[PDB]
């Protein structure tokens, strides 16, 4: 299959909004597509078990029909960083399991889309993190920016410690977080000068669906 | 002089309450102290002229007694990049006014705190960034983090960054930006752990004055 993991410049630029986008624009093209979101925390209890909203969110834009645990292996009730809460509740977050899961999800689907749980950084135990794990599988990456001031600074930041990972930077989507404003136009031009890989597509604000025809997949 | 740069993890960490910490506390070491911010957006209108809170902040909190224009040689009244409005106001950041003003601070203080205009990556011009400057004028940096789950994985992304362009890191500053929290400990155990430089001290939550008394200068 081909597979690209997601990761966002900051907390709040709308992260799973993108992974929709990129997931509608792959079943648009043909492709048979399934999200997998290994880690996450920050869930709602329901009668099946902890269901977290980015990975429903998944689950139900990948065009094959999947169980949830398939999508999402390990959910923690908890907002916080899966190191600690995976501490706190005694269950290790396993590498093994997080690249079985995809395993999985390719003898099934041709794309699939890989979701992390918190910056590039997100610490999964005290010696491991979630970049450890992306490195280990050599998975292209896809940044996702919120076409603000600050993200100039976090997009450049997150750009250079990929490619000093050795990784590809498969391309980044511009979502825009806030209503237009001033800046809107130098701040595009600006993350396009800097993030060396091609925009893939800009999400227009909306107060957060059919979203996937604002990503040209071509250019992945 | 000694001589510090400063820059924070991201735009709400609170920097210039870390900058007059440090200065504070080098003052009661019997250290002639002047605050620089070379490069500041965000400004309101005087009959003087434009003056920037934060170039305020460190003018009144160095020793020495300094006119404006000697903390702040560029001032821009709109808060974004700096090289946007520079460009539009058609008035160049130059560089060697930015190291002049550093050394005419050199000549009468021996500790001097420098400033940035953002975050590492503030670009100053189409081909000229903050980091670019900092970096051929070979300072130690220290990093200011606001104690929140974001930041983890931003002060992670700023500091290779920083040991990546051969510069020293020389400690960070915890900055307690919102009230006490539930995972607190677990944040400054984490941030402890994985920023390779002494952590300075810890500002507690206030609303946002006498806080030098939070930092140790013998870990510098």
């Amino acid at each position: 299959s081909k597979r690209y993991f997601v990761t966002g410049t900051d907390t709040e630029v709308g992260k799973t909004v993108a992974s929709c986008a990129l997931l509608q624009a792959a079943k648009a093209a043909g492709y048979r597509t399934a999200g997998y979101k290994p880690v996450a925390s920050g869930s709602e209890k329901t009668p099946e078990g902890l269901r977290n909203s980015d990975a429903l969110a998944l689950q139900r834009n990948s065009s094959l029909q999947l169980d949830y645990a398939t999508v999402n292996p390990y959910t923690f009730a908890e907002p916080t960083s899966p190191h600690i809460i995976s501490a706190q509740e005694g269950r290790p977050i396993e590498s093994l399991v997080m690249s079985a899961g995809l395993r999985a999800l390719e003898q099934q689907a041709d794309w699939v889309l890989v979701e992390g749980a918190g910056g590039w950084f997100t610490p999964l135990s005290d010696t491991f993190t979630f970049a450890d794990w992306v490195t280990q599988e050599q998975l292209p990456v896809i940044l996702v920016v919120g076409v603000k001031l600050g993200c100039i600074n976090h997009a450049m930041l997150t750009a250079q410690v990929i490619q000093h990972a050795g990784l590809t930077l498969a391309g980044w989507v511009a979502n825009d977080v806030t209503p237009p404003g001033k800046r809107h136009a130098e701040y595009m031009t600006t993350l396009t000068r800097m993030i060396p890989a091609p925009l893939l597509g800009e999400i227009p604000w909306l107060a957060e669906a059919a979203t996937g025809k604002y990503i040209n997949l071509a250019l992945l």
